[PDB]
């Protein structure tokens, strides 16, 4: 295991998130079954090659990370939320994630270093 990886990711809040505003939207509205159906509609374009990871993250992505086409740069443990990093580490690099969850929304993630 690295000391430190370097990833992407595209998050989807939703009402029950714990900060429910963001960049592209004053107050998240969409309820959470809505963020997964976004999540996994999501997954299904970047399997197909229809959508780019990074491409989606840019315009799509919830977090303010977004403006660099989802870029969270380098994170060591005990940094992000728990989930997010067990899902982050467990990537080989190229590699992308099934849904995460944090207390932030639902995330896809895309291990880049
Ligand atoms: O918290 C941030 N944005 C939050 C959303 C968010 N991004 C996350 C990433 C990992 C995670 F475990 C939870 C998250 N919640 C926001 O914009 O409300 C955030 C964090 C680190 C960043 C690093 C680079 C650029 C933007 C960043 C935004």
């Amino acid at each position: 295991e690295p000391a430190r990886v370097r990833c992407s990711h595209l998050l989807v809040k939703h009402s029950q998130s714990r900060r429910p505003s963001s960049w592209r939207q004053e107050q998240i509205t969409r309820t959470q079954e809505e963020a997964l159906e976004l999540i996994n509609g999501y997954i299904q374009k970047i399997k197909s090659g229809e959508e780019d990871f990074e491409s989606l993250a840019s315009q799509f992505s919830d977090c303010s990370s977004a403006k660099a086409r989802g870029d969270l740069g380098a994170f060591s443990r005990g940094q992000m939320q728990k989930p997010f990093e067990d899902a982050s580490f467990a990537l080989r690099t190229g590699e992308m994630s099934g849904p995460v969850f944090t207390d932030s929304g639902i995330h896809i993630i895309l291990r880049t270093e």
